[PDB]
């Protein structure tokens, strides 16, 4: 396999389905990327850089052979840049041990190099919401300067440049002109993939979709589009309808008794499930999972998490199949009707 | 298969290895019986009657099809009697909902009937330690009267009498004459198996082994011997050396970062494991499990629990094989030398 190749196999409206080929495997898109520590299907997993920086540290991970060996996962891994202050970067103190840490585009790339990830994120600034036009512009402009520094740091590390891929992150808050300037700057630098940053930060689904409507077409069509921090199943479907190819979200693993189902989210702890013999996956019964989680049994939490990860992967498979078959619009309509019934 | 048949295949000293045949499966002995809710090898699992009485209640379990259907386990299940006050039984209030509950030999047998378990424990009184001779005698005498009531209640339930088995529980604290009276009373009533009760209640290993030395030979040789509440791996080995066939213990599942290994227990949270690439099972590394548990990841707890359950089952397999091969004394010596090194 090549270091990085993205190929679009089929399209319906703005939606696309295809593959990213990398040295460690093929990623089918649209893709959901689960947190790698969530459970023992997914073509790529996430490593949480911020956490790994603090425990056990990137140098220790490298000493143990890198994240692939450490976690027992031989397929692609994506890491964030750690930033989610000055022009140089950000400084912060660790609550775990008081140790001092600085983070900059250069240090972020080096941390991700030591972790050994396959998809490396440029170091950006996620602009808070809401933001004034002036503050969104200033933040986006800094992120673009940091994207160039990330590009140069990545290219100066031969093993990384030859074996990994680098994604740039579009910013600009909710402002069309700033999103355009950001897309132009990123395309001029040149990246393997393009993330839509700065969303899922409190703006709500209608506003997020509005921003995606104009923002995704500004990115290079022939490269993957990654919507960071999204999301709920209905967010994913609507974002695919708007041209997004890749997703990450803490929700399936964070979801406390919450299970995702084709009939919407449910809280399995609710007493209405205490005698419900229907399987959670529409074959442990809802009643048994309810019992385990109400009893505080770790098995219940593990089964819930596995159910949610599996639900998300079944959702992505149905999305990919329906786009490839030219019935994604109908799938999206049927999905929403049942999920929100 | 018959309702209940115990056959001894081989012996070494007081140690025995063999099989219990029941309608739902064969149990190889010496056997370790894990808690059924601990994870998704074991020939029999435990159902915790006291917990199930309170949530969701025995009647609700029966409405859901019994414990086998509820838990997805089609092999044998053992339940305790729930008692672990008057001559009639015990009264208590539920902390979960304030509901009132009484427990008696008759009600305990009926609860275990509703749960559908295959091995039913007689309803006894576990005498606290230490106990004076008079109090141990009074408690044991009550337990023997309750054992007869348990026998009669079990026999009056046709489905239970024809398909399940009933174990009696020897009491008598640390006193040889009371242990003898208890064994005689239980054998006169007649049970399918005999438990040694009243141990692992604070007396310490030397005293427990001392009591087992005289107590186990008092039970019928041709029936299984179940040591309740035991125990650590070294407790199991020494109890097998004294004629015990069956074990239950919350330790593998309770063990918080503790892993059982052939080199003794270890606490995987200790910093000395942060860079230790040796597998936990002497193939997740100790370093990765350490990381998961220090990060609070449920995956780490699940992997620890699965490791401990597997360790216990490997221990029991080695015990069974060594008795069958006539090398159990050597195994016990080698086990202790390495476990305590
Ligand atoms: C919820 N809304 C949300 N999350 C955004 C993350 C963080 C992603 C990150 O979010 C957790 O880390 C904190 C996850 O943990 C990470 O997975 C391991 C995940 O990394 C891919 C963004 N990251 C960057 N670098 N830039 C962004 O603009 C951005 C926007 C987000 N919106
Ligand atoms: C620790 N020392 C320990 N545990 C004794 C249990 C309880 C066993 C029970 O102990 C937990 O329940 C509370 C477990 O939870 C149950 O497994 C599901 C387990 O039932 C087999 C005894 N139970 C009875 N009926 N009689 C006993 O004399 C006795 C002695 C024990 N010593
Ligand atoms: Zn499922
Ligand atoms: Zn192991």
């Amino acid at each position: 396999r090549p270091r990085f190749s993205f190929s679009i196999a089929a399209r319906e409206g703005k939606a696309r389905t295809g593959t990213i080929e990398m040295k460690r495997g093929v990623i089918r898109t649209p893709a959901f990327m689960p947190v790698g520590t969530a459970a023992t299907g997914a073509d790529i997993i996430l490593g949480n850089t911020y956490h790994l920086m603090l425990r056990p540290g990137a140098e220790r991970i490298a000493k143990l052979g890198g994240l692939h060996s450490f976690m027992g996962w031989d397929r692609p891994i994506l890491t964030d840049s750690g930033g989610y202050q000055s022009e140089e970067g950000v400084t912060f103190k660790s609550h775990l041990d008081g140790s001092r840490h600085m983070l900059s585009p250069e240090r972020s790339i080096e941390i991700q190099h030591l972790l050994g990830s396959d998809i490396v994120m440029a170091f950006d600034e996620c602009t808070p919401y809401p933001a004034t036009p002036s503050r969104a512009a200033s933040s986006m402009e800094r992120s673009m300067r940091w994207a160039k520094r990330s590009r140069d740091a990545f290219d100066s590390r031969k093993e990384q440049a030859e074996n990994a891929a680098l994604f740039g992150i579009q910013q600009g808050s909710v402002f069309e002109n700033l999103r355009q300037q950001s897309a132009d700057a990123l395309a001029e630098i040149g990246f393997d993939g393009y993330a839509v940053g700065g969303l899922a930060v409190g703006e709500g689904q209608d506003e997020m979709f509005r921003v995606l409507d104009f923002s995704v077409p500004m990115l290079p069509d022939d490269k993957p589009h990654y919507l960071m921090g999204v999301g709920k199943p209905d967010d994913i479907v609507g974002a695919v309808e708007r041209g997004i190819d890749m997703f990450d979200c803490v929700l399936p693993t964070r979801s406390n008794g919450q299970a995702f189902t084709w009939d919407g989210p449910i809280n399995i702890r609710n007493a209405r499930f205490s005698e419900d013999l229907k399987p959670l996956d529409s074959k442990w019964s809802r009643a048994y999972i309810h019992h385990l989680i109400r009893a505080g049994e770790i098995l219940g939490a593990m089964l819930m998490t596995e159910h949610n990860i599996a639900f998300y992967q079944q959702l992505m498979q149905k999305i990919r199949d329906s786009i490839s078959e030219g019935r994604f619009s109908q799938f999206a309509q049927d999905f929403r009707a049942r999920y929100f019934a």
